[PDB]
């Protein structure tokens, strides 16, 4: 009314229908502690998304706050633009050490979209430097989100995010996602489904001509569309196809890295080695912006000869304070054994959510690690979806309001989506899982009453 | 212990020829205080670029370090994705209050390129929402830098940054810059030159068809190419042209805002009101990454009606810690009067650098505020440029090494450029200006001896 008004008048929120706050206060979060956040009235919510798949270590970490002030006092900013500073160097070494294979070169960004832009640009120049100048196209999955700058947005697979802005950067082609719950083919045969879904990458390579294709971008577990884990055999086949056709595999780990799946790099959870990794989000548990494109030495080789230069960069990539905070965050990971904690508890988290399958609105519960989706349906036997009117009234309206009002934050850009996603802080335990399931049961029971069956 | 091997092995530096560090140490900056930085050997350097046109208030600001820890302990991260947090709201209000006209809506980013992407995307959607769907093209100046994600990169006017990555986002067209020192026409008539240079924007709009053109992107003072201030009457005429043809004017103030020219928004230094401002860099004096696209209420209006949404965003845009730090930085500005300090000292800074005109290698001294370029030439009478060999040996090699070794940091991405640019912290004073001139005189005297006349 003062500050909800100030927000509506000046703060253009991201992925927000701003008219929603014409005659309703903007929900304003002011404090977090552990797994909880608090609004400007002191109401408490379980942070069911860890902010935005970010706050791995939990909120209120004095050690990360003090890491920031200690570094800012000493050197808050100097560019890594033909210069180094110690924390960037130390963090690049650490990330390289954790990364698989020969992924030893770290190109810092501030965000994930910036990292995706980096990976595509690097692929293009790599092929120019190695005598394959027509290699430029990229492949990614339907419904996947890979960011919003216009190159990343080409790789993105959500038409609603793209249609207002087209034309974008040429060369981005789509293949099916691995949502077996709605598979057009082989939904009853996970291994065949995985082989089919991977083989569609080969088909698109052949369609466009392999000498024109540079890269394939895949999340370990796809977020947008509603949390799709990989089918059996999928990544091994993708790697084989990329090898065969001289195409680079980019693991887009902006969500999945830094323990979300119980490993530092999520490609290790599924046993594949990509050519590049994009990451951001949980590198600092969100405490200071930073991301990276981590790159195979094989790719870097030509750029490190003679007068060659990757004429690319970001003012704030590799920022001293962010780098210090990332290192302190990884120290928390190591000291508290957060990656192992996630591996040791993924089974019970999944089982706790799966209890919701006895509700008539719940069609599917799926995920991996500390990352799950609960897909809502109008009828479980037919997997019937919602009408446009039901989506507005029951999902955007009733469901999203009810989850928040009953103490569970888990809706941001996806308020109108029929899948509820969860990605709480990695310090979450059985008590957290129980609190989540209990609120979901209450709210999903009520949601069913809002549907005309 | 020397970090040079760790850096070469893992830190892919931005805009860097990495082979330069195969058999030479990486210059490693570890600490800053005020206008100075220190390397890991304890040598001290004047920060002649304020890092990267960033560190407006100077290094070692306890106030900013403590602002970061205070906020991070309370709420380090929550997304502004259909939610607000108090520091983002407060900063949006403050930026809106400082911005001219009806520029009251603040769309936060982390970086400048992200902000430029924002502005172009917003322009495209705006025109779709207001029944002008063919408006999509952008105009910008030759040799201008507007960022590196592939939409921003289209607006960028440096072919070396673009050729390896083409094709980019269609619709970006170029017009002449305002480098009066090498004007083909009106070199000794600034007013005529200004009219001419603005008129070229109208010509390009006509060439492409006004109903296909969305926006014009211009820095107040152009960085790349070597510091080109606007000629008299230029921006007034640009604003007239944009109004006539229903094209949006975007002031790209990533370098120029936050006191670099003596005002909070640099468009105010030159007396024009753009439709959008892009900014980043000095918002926090670089202490924590954040930027913004600041937007006219007239542009926002259609997006705030009904179901309409700008489906765009960045995880870390408007970060709580960055927002807190930005507010504390603006507090320093207000209490110390840094904007006025720059207005009061720009004349003597410029006059001090102009003393270098008596050197035979110095072709031009130009700039505005605390932003200058010193253009080097092989012959002052003819304005003769350097050969490729001279550029490598004398500029990339001798000059850039000598500047650093004599105590002046002022070379990053531009080590091989014939223009030396300067943009020190805004706390710089006459002593700083004299220190700069003295080092430049030493090094430029020596550089002349390296050239075969």
């Amino acid at each position: 009314k003062d500050l909800s008004r100030t927000a509506y008048d000046h703060l253009w929120m991201h992925f927000t229908r701003m008219s929603s706050y014409e005659s309703a206060p903007v929900p304003t979060i002011v404090r977090g502690e552990g797994t909880y956040i608090f609004d400007d009235q002191g109401r408490r919510y379980l942070d069911g998304l860890a902010g935005l798949f970010v706050v791995q270590a939990g909120h209120g970490r004095t050690e990360l706050a003090e890491a920031a002030s200690k570094q800012a006092q000493d050197l808050a900013f100097f560019p890594i633009w033909s210069y180094a500073h110690p924390k960037a160097v130390e963090l690049a070494e650490r990330l390289a050490h954790e990364a698989p294979g020969d992924l030893n070169k770290v190109f810092f960004t501030t965000g994930g979209g910036e990292a995706v832009e980096t990976a595509w640009k690097l692929a293009k120049q790599y092929f120019k430097l190695t005598g394959k100048p027509t290699k430029h196209k990229v492949i990614s999955r339907a419904v996947a989100y890979h960011g919003t700058p216009q190159g990343a947005l080409s790789i993105t697979g959500l038409p609603a995010l793209k249609a207002p802005f087209e034309p974008l950067v040429p060369g981005a082609h789509k293949v099916p996602n691995t949502n077996i719950y709605r598979a057009p083919l082989f939904g009853d045969d996970p291994e065949a489904f995985g082989r089919w879904a991977a083989d569609q990458i080969e088909q698109q390579i052949l369609f466009e001509g392999p000498e024109t294709v540079a890269a394939v971008f895949l999340e370990p577990v796809q977020n947008a569309g509603g949390c799709f884990p990989p089918p059996p055999g999928y990544f091994q086949r993708v790697r084989e196809i990329c090898d065969q056709y001289d195409v680079l595999l980019v693991s887009d780990e902006v969500i999945c890295a830094f323990g979300r799946l119980g490993t530092t790099f999520a490609c290790d959870k599924f046993g594949y080695v990509p050519d590049m990794i994009t990451c951001a989000k949980g590198m600092t548990s969100g405490y200071s912006p930073i991301g990276a494109c981590i790159i195979s030495d094989r790719l870097a080789e030509p750029f490190y000869q003679g007068d060659n230069t990757f004429l690319h960069g970001y003012t704030f990539g590799g920022h001293p304070v962010s780098s210090a905070v990332a290192l302190a965050n990884l120290d928390i990971f190591d000291r508290e054994g957060l990656n192992q904690h996630v591996l040791d508890n993924e089974g019970t988290f999944f089982a706790t959510l799966q209890k919701l399958h006895d509700l008539p609105i719940v069609g599917d519960v799926r995920g991996n690690g500390f990352f799950y989706g609960i897909e809502l349906v109008k009828d479980k036997a037919t997997k019937e979806t919602f009408t446009e009117e039901e989506t507005e009234r029951v999902l955007y309206g009733f469901l999203s309001k009810a989850l928040f009002d009953n103490g569970l934050y888990c809706r941001a850009d996806d308020r109108g989506d029929p899948v509820i996603q969860l990605a709480p802080p990695l310090i979450s335990d059985q008590s957290t899982f129980d609190e989540i399931e209990g609120i979901l049961r209450t709210v999903l029971t009520e949601a069913w009453t809002k549907l005309h069956h």
